[PDB]
């Protein structure tokens, strides 16, 4: 059925590493990791091990067939010095969401989250507290079949590594012709094969003066996500009505855990109106035209809020009002999370290790 | 960048070799594979060594972001103990656009044909003689970089194994739900990410009392390709014209070698037209209501040619004639191609170890 916390053997680490003393995101790695491996007689015993390279047979169907995904969340130290996770569940939920797509051994949601707490635990003195700091938590979940068959593995690993990681606009290439997911495919999962056809178009986007790419869908050129990253606008629509517009989680869309955390807080507020729809190029140009737009972000966990100022389509460079209004949305919604997430008010999202 | 050359091959004979078999396709390995590292200072030399495990950093970006591309293609041992690998220009040309796709290091395509004919000829024994057998040669290339940024790697590891392998027509399920590839993807390349999403529709398909799936593509519902295989139709077109045909290389379809070859088969022949043409259910329903069908079947390396009996659209059952036909088409083409590929006739396609 699944491993349990109860069970968990702890091996403590006799070469611990020495901490940082920048913080480039993904290449710094804790002490420890957790490490579960799955077979024909179900869920081994979970261990929170030294960090140490995995051992894969050749034909692992990891590495054929991509049959891996992966979560990303944060954790973050207060001034009172407790560490919090922030809505984890959601990731626990998202991760085994992955999994029975992929054909991958369904786990217990609490179970993992406890065996990530102890792990957090143990190697609680690399989340840093110098401020917009956290520790980046990357579990993985991969099938490890010796077989070159496409089928289900008989054989699993779920791991778990830590990084410890430490508001500038960006440009965005948007081109019709990338795409990074389609209606009946597999975008709205956090699958690693979601990912690797994306370095070669974020390539063009820096060889044609841009910093991230705007991924485009359909033929009416909807707006999907920004980099790796959920896609907001903040504009008065064409009923002249003031709101927030995300693109709905139609097929194409990755369900964020910060973009629901951002319509939960916009929807709580109700200052404005809050919804899911599509966008595209020509709502956006007729907007930007008629000065309608305050801002355009992109949101996610490794970097939370991220303002567009401008956005190439085709050949026309188009200046985005972002950082000319104020941000005031983008400053609220940081300001709100920040609370919540160090503790500065307590909160149902924040999960204490 | 400059390629690795077979001229400074390692090799490392093992010291235990292991005892041969009397085959499920893909479980058993030979003693030998190659390796072949790449990092900042380029790559390393190619080696032979004793096949064994992969040592791989937790974040590597293979496991994380499908980093990851394959190639499959056999090699044939005829009476004269002689082996041939068949057409393996055509694997080595498409597993090199497979690594620009994903950024990964290039490298020279007649230098790794060397090393994997100096890797077959170390392990000449595993390659079976016996009728219908063949030894299955699986080169791979995998990023390595030990980071979470989804980036080019800087570090990349090329390998090889090789294994020993052994008309039923099948029933395919013919659901649009399930999309393999999209215009502006990369269904087109044969990288791992394209492979696991597959194996819970091939799941619903054998639910659906169905053996494999027919993958749709576009709104008028575009035959593509039948499981891992390329599929071809030989009918009485609408014209009236005796014809083979199989779906163009538009993006949505891998280009095979199998399919290529019966292409060029069937060209040289000059017995009825062979023309690459989208097919649509719509056709093919006209199609089989006017007895226009002959035989509907796929292609690939592994199975080679597959005919197909029955496809399941819309929850009724169509009953395809191919068995009733011969299958002429699909007989004809497995002698040529066997005795092309053991020798029996003098062929440029083979490529001898
Ligand atoms: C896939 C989850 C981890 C992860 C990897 C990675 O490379 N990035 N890169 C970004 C930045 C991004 O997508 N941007 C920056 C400006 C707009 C788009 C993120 C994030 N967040 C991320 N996450
Ligand atoms: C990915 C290349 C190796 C490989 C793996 C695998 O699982 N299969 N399965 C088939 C059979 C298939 O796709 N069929 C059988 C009936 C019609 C479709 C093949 C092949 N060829 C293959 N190859
Ligand atoms: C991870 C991810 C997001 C944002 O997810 P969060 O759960 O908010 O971090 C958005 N789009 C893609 C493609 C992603 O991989
Ligand atoms: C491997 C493969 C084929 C057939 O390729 P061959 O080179 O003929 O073996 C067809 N379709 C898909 C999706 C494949 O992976
Ligand atoms: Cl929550
Ligand atoms: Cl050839």
């Amino acid at each position: 059925s699944s491993f349990k916390a109860a069970d968990l053997q702890l091996e403590m680490t006799q070469k611990p590493h020495k901490k940082p003393g920048p913080l480039v995101f993904g290449k710094t790695f804790t002490d420890h990791m957790l490490m579960v491996e799955w077979n024909d007689k179900g869920w081994g015993q979970p261990r929170i091990q030294p960090f140490q390279n995995l051992t894969l047979h050749p034909a692992s169907s990891s590495l054929h067939y991509s049959l891996q995904l992966f979560e990303g969340m944060k954790a973050f130290k207060g001034k009172d010095q407790q560490v919090r996770l922030f809505r984890p569940w959601l990731n626990m939920d998202r991760m085994l969401r992955s999994a029975m797509r992929l054909c991958l051994p369904s786990f217990d949601k609490l179970e993992l989250l406890e065996c990530i707490r102890r792990l957090i635990e143990v190697d609680k003195d690399w989340v840093p507290d110098a401020a917009g700091t956290s520790l980046y938590v990357r579990p993985v979940l991969i099938g490890n079949e010796p077989s070159l068959g496409v089928s289900q593995p008989t054989r699993a690993l779920l791991f778990v590594i830590l990084c410890p990681v430490g508001v500038t606009p960006v440009s965005l290439l948007a081109d019709p012709a990338f795409i990074r997911a389609w209606v009946g495919g597999v975008g709205n999962y956090k699958l690693g094969g979601n990912y690797g056809p994306t370095v070669l178009v974020q390539q063009e986007a820096l060889k044609r003066g841009c910093e991230q790419v705007l991924w485009l869908y359909g033929p009416d050129h909807q707006l999907t996500e920004v980099g790796t990253m959920n896609i907001f606008v903040y504009w008065t629509h064409e009923d002249g009505v003031l709101e927030l517009v995300t693109p709905p989680l139609n097929g194409v869309i990755l369900p964020g855990v910060v973009r629901q955390s951002l319509l939960d807080m916009a929807q709580t507020w109700g200052e404005f109106r809050v919804v899911e729809r599509t966008i595209t190029m020509k709502q956006l140009l007729r907007a930007l035209e008629e000065g309608r737009v305050r801002e355009v972000f992109g949101s996610g966990t490794a970097c939370q809020v991220c303002p567009v100022h401008r956005i190439l389509y085709k050949d026309r460079n188009l200046h985005i009002p972002t950082m000319e209004n104020g941000p005031e949305l983008i400053l609220r919604f940081q300001k709100e999370l920040k609370e919540i997430q160090y503790g500065i008010r307590a909160h149902e999202w924040m999960f204490p290790v």
